């Protein structure tokens, strides 16, 4: 547990400077090896420990203004809830993906937020679950409310509009 | 004793222009000289001796860049630790990782510092004291201290994270 | 104790001049820098050093014009205060809180001062006491007074509904 | 004697074309190149000399605006002092501190002037004297007085706090 | 002593014709700056001469029609005083306010003469003296007689109104 | 002795189109290079044509409203005298200060004469001489002559302010 967590916590590092460089190649890799370690583990720690690694990763390249590696992390946060397949999981990655998009509201980064937004519907219709939807409903509620305190009026539309979706998505 | 050291400073010498080259298999080569001279010697002067061996190649290897054989001395100066088996040993081991973590921080080599910092927790595992942890944790402070000074922030948030991970380990 | 103070003084001048420059983005670094530094020191001396440092860079991005750093100073005053989790720190934030309020509305900065009145508010919020809420109310008194004097009644009037919201807020 | 002044002044040139080059690693290595050669030397007259070659560079570097090879120069004064030992060293480091701020004061380079008083401060430290003390306080005068003369308010007020922490470090 | 004078001179000279460019920002900077200086000399000559340079920029704003610069100046003058923390420096600020308020009746400037006389009254509270008080009644007897000479009635009412307020304030 | 006044020809005509572009960086290092060939030269002919070098280029910058460049050439002026360390030196680096203030008096620069004025106290006080301090108050009329001639009231004033204080100087 320990030592998967102190080699996610390297992936992290490693993933957040090459954002921050540009190298969005390598933060793509890195964000594999974040997932092959929770699966070596197989643990709900270490799953968890690895969608931090990416919620890392995002925050700060949206904050950099890296939006193809922010994207990229937001595909894998669903990943590795995929590769779990159980509903903590799931939810873990929907936190991971409002922490990156509120942040990049906060930042003015409004096309993360738009990606991350479409990817909170992404996850609950991969879980197929009630609760994931609920949960994904919540995602988009906490941009919003952030945007509205930031200002960032087009991120709040935007998820107005991807709230709807959700519901439409669930029936 | 005279003569090791003689011959610990050829070895010295020869590792560090390796470095500086690049050739990092050559300084391999030579960090493991000088435990073996260490060990022929079997004397706590000659280990402390090869440990300051160890930390001169580390230290002007990260001034050089070469981030990859100063990650292999820093395994080495644990190993040298090892051998002794000395608690004195260790804390000169502990020494050197804060030697070349403190240099590289003002270099800018904060990959380095990552992995001295990371081995700094390792030694004080090896050793499994109480003393050495707290060495270890000495060590991390130290790392962050004149990294703040420098400006180096990067190295400051690792080693705050390493502190944790130190005092962790102990438990 | 004395070199986080200098650390401290170094980061307040920095941003200082970025909000000067219109430097923003560096101007948050610095306010982050300031919490982290004080984090560090684990004390109510660099506590309260570190709000120091947020007072003066918000009161002179205040007099500069730039809202924008101001409104991040203020939310950092909060975070600090709410790092070191003492009453104490709270009546700290408030004060810093009130010096740029103050002068905002001295320098016809109106804008800057609704914020940080609002920000008083939810740093009374956060604390979840009678007399953070009292310190709170005492600060939007010291601005409406001051902004009286100065001429400023747009910020009077703000500073008046917000006295009332904090005392809805208490109940 | 002779000898070395000339070795030093061709240590001074590179140093000073490779500050305006912008190669500040160069730099770093003349400037530890004066230190060796007054140290070779061990002569009180070497040692000034070496401290002149520091001036020269960080006067240069400071008026190009190589901030950075000027706070290395700035701490290899303090070093050369050191390593010499002697109350006159240390008056003539702060003697190059007060020469560079100056220039740089009267550059606008008011970044470097921040360093250098903090430089001086810190010299008068490592000799834990009085005489260093007030000698410090001279520096500061000498840089706020010209930095008045120029119009730089910035270094002004800045060395007015520095003459408080020197004061306050002496006690 | 001399440097000093002159350099408040160039302040004068300055703020005097930033006031008549109507540049009223670079007034106040420039009025900070004389009292910078008093307190750096640390001398009652330099408190006086500092004043002194207040009272040209009051009196030139005045006649320029600049009140808000006069506004500003008349409140650091109270501000030298203090910092000056003797009764002379009370005294010579109170006569820098008549000065301003007796050019500004002669001027037809009413709207400067009442603050002029409320910051005489405020000058003699900050003192807290019967000395303060009276050398304050002083100088509004001076505004009141020498605006009915000029005819200016309103000037008149006004100070006689302040007479009275400053008995009251002092009990 | 002429291709010294060729090279300084050049100096000037390179230092006059500096600073109608505003590269005053240029024009001090081109200032330095006419005090640097009069040094080489060591003859009082080579100095004073270096001294018609900086009244050239204060001129014009006077004219250009470079008035950045006029202060730095003023002291430069100063220096020149300094160097050769003769009265006749002093005297023709007073009639350059002449020459600047009263083309920028007709200009309408009066900034650049207030600084003209007091620089001709300081080359006065230099060399420290009864004929300085005369030739530098001779210097001072003709700029408030011609000032008046001009209509320019307030380089008058200030030209009879800096008259009382060189006789100040003098005692």
């Amino acid at each position: 547990t320990k030592e998967e967590r102190v080699l996610l916590m390297k992936v992290a590092i490693l993933a957040i400077v090459a954002a921050k460089k540009g190298n969005t190649d390598e933060v793509r890799k890195a964000l594999e090896l974040a997932l092959l370690i929770a699966k070596v583990s197989g643990t709900t720690e270490a799953v968890k420990l690895a969608l931090e690694v990416v919620a890392r990763v995002a925050i700060e390249a949206a904050r950099r203004g890296n939006t193809d590696a922010v994207r990229e992390a937001l595909e894998v946060a669903l990943e590795i809830a995929r590769e779990s397949g159980t509903t903590e999981a799931v939810k873990l990655a929907l936190e991971v993906v409002a922490r990156v998009a509120i942040e990049a509201a906060r930042r003015g980064n409004t096309e993360a937020v738009v990606e991350a937004l479409l990817v909170a519907l992404e996850i609950a219709k991969e879980s197929g679950t009630e609760e994931a939807v609920r949960l994904a409903l919540e995602v988009v509620k906490r941009v919003s409310n952030e945007a509205l305190k930031q200002g960032n009026v087009d991120a709040v539309k935007v998820a107005l509009e991807v709230r709807k979706m959700i519901e439409e998505l669930s029936g």
